């Protein structure tokens, strides 16, 4: 298995790695129907999303997708600082796929 | 998909956007039979609900409305300050699709 | 829908509101077969639980019941204050059916 | 219902009540396959466990002993004192059936 | 029942402790395809996972692995100082079985 997220990351296509080392700016999140979302940003102006669940995911990213929309809303409410973010580039806001936050 | 909370609101009918820049002064929580509904209230007058869910949700969103109220019950708790909300006004009280906060 | 918990209260039969104005001076929480509850009192001694799920309650009503014990148990740890209380007032000790938390 | 742990505690056979009134000293969570339980030691001496799920527990004791783990650990991140707990002296270490924490 | 973590960490084979006494320094987080797992680190150069559900886990193992995770974010994020680790040697990162926290 991997050992850092910027190795999980190059494991798949379409990604990269984006340097936070800040805490969250914004964070939205949404439930609307076919818009069950969360947003995010940060004071350098970048805007990410966990993706709405869809055909695109596998089965077991279900658990994962409310695992990382999870994430997201603690780390913004503690104002902890992320790290990395392994995003997907091809859609927008860039999608996130994994996270990393140290201390 | 959409960037921010105001442009994720206008692909709705019957929503609008409250700026609130504020924390929330009231929270309450029923658990009573055809009421499962979480109802806050700011400094303002203005209250808004979660509603019960029903019909008018598809399956995609009963998981959102239970991550919505887990939202606004932590928000509460802190005294997170809540920016935006897009709510539909075709309710009374007017009821959330989303949220946003900022720090 | 309702805006307040006493308009949401006054829905019901056999439920008065208690206004508290207090945080919770004790909380009790059984896995026991058959007992799984949570118990909570305030310094005035009075005493509410939240009931074993039963025929009693309807299908939404699951769910519900899951979330209200889990704000009781952050409202104890946080020691934030309850206003008020919508019960079931033909059960022993009382029964929760709504909860309310101003700031 | 009961009112209180004791007279929860004193419905089951092979109960007691043990009066720790302090904060968890250690805390021990296993995901190995048939060990998945929860086990938590006292300053003065005591060990208890939150038992692995199995026969011996009812349908409405599954989501309860997952609410159990759950209080076990937040109350031990935060140092919140325990008043009682109930347990089953019919196992070692001995198993949680009721906790009580109070202010 | 095992009464400690040692006790319980040899119950199984390739198994073995790491007694860090130390507080997570990194938290990796990834929802993508396949790599549904988190990855920590310690200031001593260590490197731990929770491995992605396999058909090597049980179905009593599934809500222990999601368990184990939600540990360890907030452990992490609380800098809260972990004692010791039960960990699979045969993976690598070596894939924790059992955690335990004091003080
Ligand atoms: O490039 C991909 N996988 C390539 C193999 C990587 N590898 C898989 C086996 O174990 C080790 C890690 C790969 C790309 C994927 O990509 C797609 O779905 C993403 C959401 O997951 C995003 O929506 C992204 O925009 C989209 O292009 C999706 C998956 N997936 O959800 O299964 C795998
Ligand atoms: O305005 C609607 N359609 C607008 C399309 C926006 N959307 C973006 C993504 O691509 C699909 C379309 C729209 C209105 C809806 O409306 C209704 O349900 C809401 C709760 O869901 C509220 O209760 C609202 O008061 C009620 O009128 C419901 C849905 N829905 O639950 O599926 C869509
Ligand atoms: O909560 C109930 N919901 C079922 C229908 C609810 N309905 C819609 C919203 O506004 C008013 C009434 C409901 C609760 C009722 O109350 C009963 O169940 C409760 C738990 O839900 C309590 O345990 C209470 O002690 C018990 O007498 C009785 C009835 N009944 O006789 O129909 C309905
Ligand atoms: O927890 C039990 N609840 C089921 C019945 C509850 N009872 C119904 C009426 O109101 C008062 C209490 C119950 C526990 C019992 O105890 C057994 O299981 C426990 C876990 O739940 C512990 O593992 C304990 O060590 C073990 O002996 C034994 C019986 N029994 O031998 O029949 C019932
Ligand atoms: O080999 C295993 N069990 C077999 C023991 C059966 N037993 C042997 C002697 O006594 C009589 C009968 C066995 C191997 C295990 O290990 C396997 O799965 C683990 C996660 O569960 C890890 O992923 C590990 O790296 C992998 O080797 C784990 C377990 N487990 O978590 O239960 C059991």
């Amino acid at each position: 298995a991997p050992q850092t997220i910027t190795e999980l990351c190059s494991e798949y296509r379409n990604t990269q790695i984006y340097t936070i080392n800040d805490k969250i700016l914004s964070y939205t999140e949404s439930m609307a129907g076919k818009r069950e979302m969360v947003i995010i940003t940060f004071k350098s102006g970048e805007t990410f999303q966990v993706e709405v669940p869809g055909s695109q995911h596998i089965d077991s990213q279900k658990k994962a997708i409310e695992r990382m929309k999870d994430t997201l809303r603690i780390t913004y409410l503690t104002e902890t600082k992320i790290d990395k973010l392994c995003v997907w580039n091809n859609k927008t806001p860039n999608s996130i796929a994994a996270i990393s936050m140290k201390n």
